[PDB]
């Protein structure tokens, strides 16, 4: 994984966003951009560059669920990696989210060193 790749954190709380950048940074990943909700995302995404989405499943307009749907129906972006966040592990959520093709799920709260295994499992899941 390049430490330039360019990652899009998706949370409508601002000090949650904050908290995941810094993770990140924590890691040597410093290239982050972020959104409020999926509508918000899809904008920024429009832009390009983006290397990997982190997205949170409870968000209001457009959910995790939506965005991630979304992101796999277009031939542009339909491969980039999302890691989905949630604040509570539900057996239907986690099938759900696979199906519809996320590439790992997270609880929060979560350290530096959880983010980590998460992230290595996907790039090595993905070969990247
Ligand atoms: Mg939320």
């Amino acid at each position: 994984a390049d430490k330039e790749l360019k990652f899009l954190v998706v949370d409508d709380f601002s000090t949650m966003r904050r908290i995941v950048r810094n993770l990140l940074k924590e890691l040597g990943f410093n290239n982050v951009e972020e959104a409020e909700d999926g509508v918000d995302a899809l904008n920024k995404l429009q832009a390009g560059g983006f290397g990997f989405i982190i997205s949170d499943w409870n968000m209001p307009n457009m959910d995790g669920l939506e965005l991630l749907k979304t992101i796999r129906a277009d031939s542009a972006m339909s491969a980039l990696p999302v890691l989905m966040v949630t604040a509570e592990a539900k057996k239907e959520n986690i099938i759900a989210a696979a199906q519809a093709g996320a590439s790992g799920y997270v609880v929060k709260p979560f350290t530096a060193a959880t983010l980590e295994e998460k992230l290595n499992k996907i790039f090595e899941k993905l070969g990247m």
